């Protein structure tokens, strides 16, 4: 579980979006596993606008934050699940680290702010759905 709250926007993993998120949909992308819904309260998370490839992520299955080196946002194949068929997920960044079902939503951050959220895992690898290109989240 986990979301990014910036301005009047809530950012979640699309496969974990609620009825309220869908009834207040702003934008969603199946290929990215992202969904943005509108909120009443004003969020204060800062979104990073950079090309940082090092940062720290929250791993709820360990109740710990871990420093990681991570790859550039790209199209990476993701195995079938009860949420999606086997496909290439776009804007995905991988790191060597622990992630298991339940860790989706954990925020990845660099010194500039929020980079993205945990979206894939397994095999000693963790996948993060990048949000740094969504410039509209700020305005
Ligand atoms: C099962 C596995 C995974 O990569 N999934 C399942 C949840 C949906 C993911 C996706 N982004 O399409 C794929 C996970 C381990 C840890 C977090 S999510
Ligand atoms: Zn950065």
């Amino acid at each position: 579980s986990g979301a990014i709250y910036v301005g009047n926007y809530r950012v979640v993993n699309r496969h974990l979006a609620t009825h309220n998120d869908w009834a207040n949909l702003v934008w969603e992308d199946s290929s990215r596993d992202l969904l943005v819904s509108s909120t009443t309260a004003q969020g204060c998370d800062t979104i990073a606008r950079c090309d940082c490839q090092t940062g720290v992520y929250y791993c709820s299955s360990r109740r710990k934050h871990y420093p990681v080196s991570f790859s550039k946002p790209s199209l990476i194949f993701v195995e079938a699940s009860e949420y999606y068929p086997a496909r290439y997920q776009s804007h995905l960044m991988l790191a060597v680290g622990h992630s298991e079902p339940g860790d989706c939503g954990g925020i990845l951050r660099c010194q500039h702010g929020v980079v993205g959220i945990v979206s894939t895992g397994g095999n000693g690898l963790v996948g993060f759905a990048d949000v740094r290109d969504l410039l509209w989240l700020d305005e």
